[PDB]
C-alpha cells in the first residue's frame, strides 16, 4: 500500500483546495503547493486532522505538485500527484 | 544578544535576495519569504552554510517578512525584519 496519500476534500473548487495528506509513520510539519505553470512553492495552511488548505484569488490550475516536510525530518517533492480534473473524496498516491 | 538574526549577503539586489539566517541552538529546516504587499509565503532555496536565497522575475519589494521551521520543531513568523533599503553585510534581528 502507498506510503504517502493525498485525498481531495469536499469544498475543493477552482479557488479553494483542501487536501488530507498522510505519510505513514510520520506527521506533516509543512506542506507547499506548486500549481501547473508555476515556478513557486507556496505554503499551504494547516487545518484540523491532517487537512491542508489553499485559497487563491485566481483559478487554481492542475495538475498539482506538492512539496512537504515531516516532523521526523523527511523532505520530498511529488510532481503531478493531483490531476487537473480530480474527484472529491478520491485518494491519490504517487 | 538576539536569538534569531538575518544577515543580508553580497549579491542581493532587486531580483535576488540571499540571507544568512541563524537561530541560536537550532538549524533551519525551511525558510519562507513574504514580500511587502504579498499574501503568500513562498519557499526560499537552501544554499550552503545557513544561507537561503530567493530569485524573482519581478522586483522584490521590502520590507521583508520571514516564516521558518527549524529542525527541532520551532515555527515562527517575523514581520518586517529586513527593510526595503537594507545594507549588504548588516545583521537584522527582531
Amino acid at each position: 500500500v502507498p506510503k504517502v496519500t493525498f485525498t481531495v476534500e469536499k469544498g475543493s473548487n477552482e479557488k479553494h483546495l483542501a487536501v488530507l495528506v498522510k505519510y505513514e509513520g510520520d506527521t506533516m510539519a509543512e506542506v507547499e503547493l506548486r500549481e501547473h505553470g508555476s515556478d513557486e512553492w507556496v505554503a499551504m495552511t494547516k487545518g484540523e486532522g491532517g487537512v491542508w488548505t489553499f485559497d487563491s484569488e485566481e483559478p487554481l490550475q492542475g495538475p498539482f505538485n506538492f512539496r512537504f516536510l515531516t516532523e521526523k525530518g523527511m523532505k520530498n517533492v511529488f510532481d503531478d500527484v493531483v490531476p487537473e480534473k480530480y474527484t472529491i473524496g478520491a485518494t491519490y498516491a504517487p
